């Protein structure tokens, strides 16, 4: 209703997960995962909420999913010393930051050992570093 | 044993506390000299990194620390870095220091100081288009 797509797009990504339950040394490949991000009206707040959406045919179990709005973010920028506001975030990471992924920006995705959440993280390297930029916990839909 | 690798006026934000009772800090943009050189521990006989910074505007403005490889494996870990020790100083020298050609954006230090001045985080920054870009950050001391 409220909702309004700001990017869907399949990228490449590295997925990693633990071997199992009891052996948490990852497990890694490149993949491709669909993207869709939007932002939405909350329906009981009528505040903006940006949603992250990723899904892949490799895995009818791979749908995940996080919600921000406004306060999250706020959680989010000073985790990760990010530098712009809530409302220019999507568009800058979309304007500047994820058109390089389609099918240097790097996309890895983690998986808890269940699957239940997933750490969508975005990286941009530098001469001595990985250059982590963010990571968003996104969690199971199913 | 000690050879320069690296000895040049940079442009660096120093920040640090109003006062010894006031926390929050204050931000001017300075000149600082920073030197890097390899030299070899007096006792082990094993490679050192050492780390120098100076600055005019204030004579007791002089800090320094020197990394080994251990001390090295641990900023690696904690900053996530991809190159080994011996590489280390050359990339940022080569690649991060270094003045472009005029013809991932510019790189910025930041140096943030102990209330008491006896001890500053000296920072290396490459921006991102949206987050400050924290390469990584040595501890230096009070010389």
């Amino acid at each position: 209703t409220s909702k309004i797509a700001l990017f869907d797009q399949t990228l490449i990504a590295s997925l990693l997960q633990p071997l199992s339950l009891n052996q948490p040394d990852f497990k890694a490949y490149k993949t491709k995962v669909k993207l869709k991000i939007s932002e939405q009206r909350n329906e009981t707040s009528g505040e903006k909420e940006l949603k992250f959406e990723i899904s892949r045919s490799d895995d009818f179990e791979f749908l995940f999913s996080e919600t921000l709005n406004n306060e999250k973010y706020q959680i989010l920028a000073r985790d990760h010393d990010l530098t712009v506001d809530f409302d220019a975030f999507p568009k800058v990471i979309i304007q500047h930051l994820l058109c390089k992924n389609i099918v240097p920006t790097e996309i890895n995705i983690i998986l808890d050992a269940e699957k239940n959440f997933c750490s969508f993280e975005l990286f941009s390297k530098t001469p001595i570093s990985k250059g982590k930029i963010f990571s968003i916990k996104l969690h199971a839909v199913r």
